[PDB]
């Protein structure tokens, strides 16, 4: 308890951080004391691109409900698992992978975890009242939990390494839904989400499993419009050719570039990307 007015240097131990609570409060130096009143009126904390390595000494600032802490060095949030009151959270570009320190925060409306390095996010199943969520620029496989996070509108999952989307089948109130940059080959799954207005699926990279180099190669073609019927490939390597539905090739790796428009509720998509077969 801060029973006596106290340095800001001696309450945030990161110097980086201290000086942004100085700029924040609007004061002169990190050696300028400071009361718990000051500390209990600060709603909104704004420190990006301020080499923040970390945010101990933030739970003396109990009722923040915005915080920017994009473009920093942190790589650990337990301080902010008592900020009870947080509703916006932006943690951009750190390496944050400790999701499970934000599990009782429920008043926690939008999160933004983009280029973290995460690949676990089972963390995100305790915070279902999550409206809007950006896992951009992630190593993400796995989003099974996310069937759980049915009170999104805005998800943004690009530029991960997601093959399956099934677990948003029923997040139909989805109305901003970003996958390009992924390992996505069938979107039959997505046909229900109905209420969106953006989506976005360009870029796909998939690979196959290795099969035997053979003179006459046949590669079934796999990928899927949400109707269900085959994309057909629009550039095939190795001067290949379509039959349908299979890629041929008359030949120690081959590919083929498909593309075909989307459109699910009132959003159009331009689903594309590209599949390759590796040889042995």
């Amino acid at each position: 308890t801060i029973t006596v007015p106290t340095p800001i240097k001696q309450i945030f131990s990161d110097d980086a951080f201290a000086e942004t609570i100085k700029d924040n409060l609007k004061k002169k130096s990190v050696t300028d004391a400071v009361t718990q009143n000051e500390l209990n009126s600060i709603d909104q904390i704004i420190a990006n691109n301020s080499d923040i390595k970390s945010v101990q000494g933030i739970q003396y600032l109990p009722n923040v409900t915005k915080l920017f802490l994009n473009g920093n060095k942190l790589t650990d949030i337990k301080p902010l698992a008592n900020l009870k009151n947080l509703g916006w959270l932006f943690l951009d570009e750190n390496k944050v992978k400790d999701l499970s320190s934000l599990k009782d925060l429920k008043k926690l409306k939008s999160l933004s975890l983009e280029h973290n390095g995460i690949s676990d996010i089972n963390g995100l199943v305790h915070l279902p009242q999550l409206e809007s969520l950006y896992l951009g620029n992630n190593k993400i496989t796995d989003i099974t939990v996310l069937s759980r996070l049915t009170k999104l509108d805005t998800l943004s999952l690009e530029d991960n390494q997601i093959s399956d989307i099934v677990p948003l089948a029923g997040l139909t109130k989805l109305q901003n839904l970003y996958l390009s940059k992924n390992h996505i080959s069938d979107l039959r799954a997505l046909a229900g989400l109905k209420n969106l207005d953006v989506l976005e699926l360009f870029s796909q990279e998939c690979l196959n499993k290795p099969i035997n180099h053979q003179s006459n190669l046949v590669v079934p073609n796999t990928v899927k419009n949400t109707d269900g019927s085959l994309v057909t490939p629009e550039i095939i390597s190795d001067d290949g050719d379509y039959e349908k539905p299979n890629v041929k090739w008359h030949l120690n790796e081959v590919s083929f570039i498909f593309y075909q428009p989307v459109t699910i509720g009132k959003a159009k998509a331009r689903f594309h990307g590209r599949v390759t077969q590796p040889l042995k």
